[PDB]
């Protein structure tokens, strides 16, 4: 996250860290046995880390659980990143409490101007790499479809939306992929891609979760 702030320990209880010997992507806890992340974060040997704040120090509240299976959307296109969503089922359910909690899926999609909270342990530099130890936060508004397509002509599908600042300086970045975009207590997006990080007129692009609620429900119900 570039231009964000330190969230504060366990203030984002649905945020998870996908780990393979190091943090490589974020995710969101939607119930005690399933996590939603981005398809492009897929890999084998994933350990999901819940109740984290500093990812390099065991401070207490952490629950490390192996992924039993990862289900990448069947129509995921790695070239356009269309349908960039993945569900991970945990080997054992997580103990939920105030520090580890799930986030609600939306019933409707959000409108432009809605203010959301984006979080993650991704790079904090737009020009260079600086990874934080603790979770960073950023409040960002959803932009209009016209501004989004103007910024990324021919690359935005109906399953994506832009959130951020056209002036540059505040954005999600590498390491934040797969993590949550929460607006009014509902998971509306998944950090997906962008051109560099926090560059002017190049906002972040997120997977539009409201378009996938039935898929998620059906898939969880049959696995
Ligand atoms: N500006 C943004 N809003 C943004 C958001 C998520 C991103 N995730 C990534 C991302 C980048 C890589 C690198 C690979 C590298 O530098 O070694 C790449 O350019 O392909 C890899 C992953 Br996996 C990402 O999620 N970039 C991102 C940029
Ligand atoms: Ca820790
Ligand atoms: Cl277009």
């Amino acid at each position: 996250i570039v231009g964000g702030y330190t969230c504060g320990a366990n203030t984002v209880p649905y945020q998870v860290s996908l780990n393979s010997g190091y943090h490589f992507c974020g995710g969101s806890l939607i119930n005690s046995q399933w996590v939603v992340s981005a398809a492009h974060c897929y890999k084998s040997g994933i350990q999901v880390r819940l109740g984290e704040d500093n990812i390099n120090v065991v401070e207490g509240n952490e629950q490390f659980i192996s992924a039993s299976k990862s289900i990448v959307h069947p129509s995921y296109n790695s070239n356009t990143l269309n349908n960039d969503i993945m569900l991970i089922k945990l080997k054992s359910a997580a103990s939920l409490n105030s520090r580890v909690a799930s986030i609600s899926l939306p019933t409707s999609c959000a409108s432009a101007g809605t203010q959301c909270l984006i979080s993650g342990w991704g790079n904090t530099k737009s020009s260079g790499t600086s990874y934080p130890d603790v979770l960073k936060c950023l409040k960002a508004p959803i932009l209009s479809d016209s501004s989004c397509k103007s910024a990324y002509p021919g690359q935005i599908t109906s399953n994506m939306f832009c959130a951020g600042y056209l002036e540059g300086g505040k954005d999600s970045c590498q390491g934040d992929s797969g993590g949550p975009v929460v607006c009014s207590g509902k998971l509306q997006g998944i950090v997906s891609w962008g051109s560099g990080c926090a560059q002017k007129n190049k906002p972040g692009v997120y997977t539009k979760v409201c378009n996938y609620v039935s898929w998620i429900k059906q898939t969880i119900a049959s696995n």
